């Protein structure tokens, strides 16, 4: 008998579930990761075309396991029809957004595997631990992080002109859209993208702790009270070829530490790249080096 404890109570599994169903982001490749492929899980909203509907490293994991694709038509919200149509006896849901309702709703379908303590608040650790404990394989959870642990540090000590340039470099993630830089958002070291950050080696700023008191995955801020991230050395983005250069000619952002050095490492938006971000033990594999090749050339221009 598997007994879950998460946000909204306790989830109680008879046994090892035999069909398996995922919904957002990255719970479908810790699955992938240990040998499952889902009944079915979320189509990818991020990273990849629509048409496609699924990103480059779970497509090779799900071909490797001779297995193919059943995506839940849900970009707009949660379909809770083709949930129950997958006829799954577990719901991957460690790392998500779900309501109360949300959860209500589900549970009539399939025991829930829900988040610890806030939507979107769940590292990649504790993503795989939550969704590995509900598939009866803790252990091979456990396992599973040791291994994705050292494939970081494997690129890491494999690079140490990448690794000794980011070590310690005070870095933030941030969410910049071009159109409008009156305000944007942090994301909180609570979120995973922020967090996986800290496993490279980079650490977080003093201002960070400041949003600790957030009860969202990020916050928007005002550019007039931007100066509060001048003690980062290095700054995150999503953006393409002219994000940068229109942040420095910003005439309050181009006066921010990291973004007047040019300090920002702009990662390609809606690329696989991008998406990402949020990492999973099969995206890590997949993007790392990438990844690291992009931090190690912002952190070039921390002062
Ligand atoms: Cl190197």
């Amino acid at each position: 008998k598997i007994v879950l404890d998460h946000a909204f109570g306790q989830t109680i599994l008879d046994k090892k579930p035999e069909r398996v169903a995922t919904i957002a982001w990255g719970n479908h490749d810790v699955a992938l990761a240990l040998g499952i492929v889902p009944v079915g899980f979320s189509k990818a909203n991020y990273g990849v075309s629509a048409d496609k509907g699924v990103l480059p490293w779970t497509e090779e994991k799900i071909k490797e396991l001779n297995g193919k694709a059943n995506l839940f038509d849900d970009l707009d919200g949660l379909n809770f029809e083709a949930i129950s149509n997958s006829k799954p006896d577990v719901i991957l849901a460690g790392y998500s957004g779900i309501t109360k309702e949300d959860y209500d709703t589900l549970s009539k379908i399939a025991p829930v595997a829900a988040y610890k303590s806030k939507p979107w608040q769940t590292l990649w650790r504790d993503m795989i631990k939550i969704d590995s404990k509900a598939l009866g394989m803790e252990k091979e959870g456990d396992e599973l992080i040791k291994n994705t642990e050292a494939r970081i540090s494997k690129e890491l000590e494999k690079h140490p002109e990448i690794k000794g340039k980011i070590k310690g470099k005070k870095v933030l993630f941030t969410m910049i859209n071009a159109a409008d830089t009156s305000k944007f958002w942090i994301y909180t070291s609570k979120d995973p993208r922020a967090n996986y950050l800290t496993d490279l080696g980079l650490v977080f700023p003093e201002s960070l702790k400041e949003f600790e008191s957030e009860d969202s995955f990020a916050k928007e801020i005002s550019a007039e009270e931007a100066n509060k991230i001048n003690d980062a050395d290095v700054i995150i983005t999503y953006g393409d070829d002219k994000t940068l250069e229109a942040l420095q000619k910003d005439p309050l952002l181009g006066k921010i530490n990291a973004i007047k050095n040019g300090a920002v490492a702009v990662i390609p938006d809606n690329t696989p790249l991008a998406a990402s971000c949020t990492p999973t033990p099969l995206s890590i594999n997949y993007t790392i080096e990438e990844y690291l090749n992009l931090l190690g050339n912002a952190c070039k221009n921390a002062k």
